[PDB]
This record gives C-alpha cells, structure tokens and sequence, in this order.
C-alpha cells in the first residue's frame, strides 16, 4: 500500500462546515429540509499512482457522498454529477454509486457507519467496502486521466476522516 495521512484542504472546504483542528471531523455548523444544497469539502493530497486505502466514519448522517474527483470538478460539486466525480452516495434508504450523472443500485448491509475507500490509480480501480462486515460494495473500472483528490460532502450531521491506513486483511 501507498497510502498516506491527509486531511482536509482549508481552501476546498464549504465555508458553512464546522472542521476539528486536526483537518479529520466535518459537521454541518420530524420533518426535514429537502434543499439539495451540499456541504463539500476536498481533501489536500491528490494522487496519480500507487494504491491508498482510507476510510470514512459517517455515524448517524443519512444523507452524504464519499470518493473521489479531479481538479476539474467544480469546488462543491463533488456528488457524482460531473464526469470529474466518483461517489458512493447514501440518501436514506438509496444507495448508489454515482459517476457523470449516471447511478447504479448498491446492496449495502444493515447500519452501514463506516466505509472503506480503496484507490488503486495504478490497475485502474476504485472499490467501496462496508469493513464491519470485511465485504465489497462496488468497483469502478476506470483508467483515470488526472490526478484524483478525495472528496467528502454531507447534507446533515458529521464525518469523520481516517487515512495513512495499511490496507484491512479483507483486501
């Protein structure tokens, strides 16, 4: 593995996302608002080889998008709605992977709280995984063609970043 510690990029972050000094923890600073307004944020490495494993604690957010983009993906528009931007996406009860405004179903287990990001720049790759249950959600065969940054963004409650991981044994 490749992989090394990153944390988000002050420049690329929403301006209304509360962030830990660390660069690691975001949080949006029974009914519910449906405004499709986004709060992204990129983090400060970009990657064109080797294989990076990181992961995402999402805790009790119902609504958010965790992958990948190019610098060419507008600041805040990384859901999967550019050919710039790779997401798996959780919208309450739909699960995705959403790349280029095209979306495919994923089956995802019960009370998923954490997911595991796994670039393999060099074969091509990008794989999701739910590590609680050690399995594999969804891989993009994709040969990229620019340097690739990860990308968080939430609609509600927090995230949190863990990077400069040794790939899990389920790999």
């Amino acid at each position: 593995m490749n992989s090394q510690p990153f944390k988000l990029d002050p420049k690329m972050t929403h301006k209304k996302l509360k962030i830990s000094n660390d660069g690691l923890q975001m949080e949006k600073d029974p009914e519910r608002f449906s405004g499709t307004g986004c709060y992204g944020a990129a983090g400060n490495i970009f990657i064109d080889s080797g294989c990076h494993y990181w992961e995402v604690v999402m805790g009790s957010s119902t609504w958010y998008a965790i992958g990948i983009a190019y610098k060419s993906a507008p600041k805040n528009e990384w859901i999967g709605k550019n050919a710039s931007s790779w997401v798996f996406s959780r919208c309450n009860s739909n699960f995705v992977v959403r790349h280029n405004n095209k979306e495919m179903l994923v089956d995802v287990p019960p009370h998923l709280k954490r997911l595991g990001v796994l670039l393999d720049y060099d074969n091509n790759m990008l794989s999701f995984y739910d590590p609680a249950n050690s399995l594999h959600l969804h891989t993009f065969d994709v040969t990229f063609i620019l340097p690739v940054c990860p990308t968080f963004t939430i609609w509600n409650k927090s995230l949190m970043i863990l990077s400069g991981l040794p790939a899990p044994d389920f790999i």
